[PDB]
RNA sequence: GUUCGCGAAGCUUCGUGGACAUUUGGUCAAUUUGAAACAAUACAGAGAUGAUCAGCAGUUCCCCUGCAUAAGGAUGAACCGUUUUACAAAGAGAUUU
């Protein structure tokens, strides 16, 4: 042990985070919205295998 | 305070006219009384059907978890009860005018 050179790994993680930014903003943001103002009348979707028949 | 001019005393100091800069912040004010929930105790207690159990939906002025148009919530919640009139036609018997 004692190999430094964290750069490429770091870069990779940064790039991963990029993707998340969006996903988290939809997700976390959505959650917080719900917490403040929690949904009225959701519509289920029969394209699901379950419930189709 | 910066300063660009005027007027008095000794470039230094007072007295003035201007220019520069110009209206912040609050849907809120710090403990009970403007609304959080679980938990706990007590008491019961689990969809059809005889019983045991799966899953899916459905209605709603019920929601929760969930990123969710996934999925999951006691089959997620309440539905299991009440239920007498657009009501006429025919026949028989009885009291009143
Ligand atoms: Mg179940």
């Amino acid at each position: 042990p004692g190999c430094g050179f964290w750069q490429p790994a770091w870069r990779v993680w940064l790039n991963f985070l990029r993707g998340t930014i969006p996903l988290l903003e939809r997700y976390i943001g959505n959650l917080i919205t719900r917490q403040f103002e929690g949904r009225s009348n959701e519509i289920v979707k029969t394209t699901t295998k379950q419930r189709l028949d």
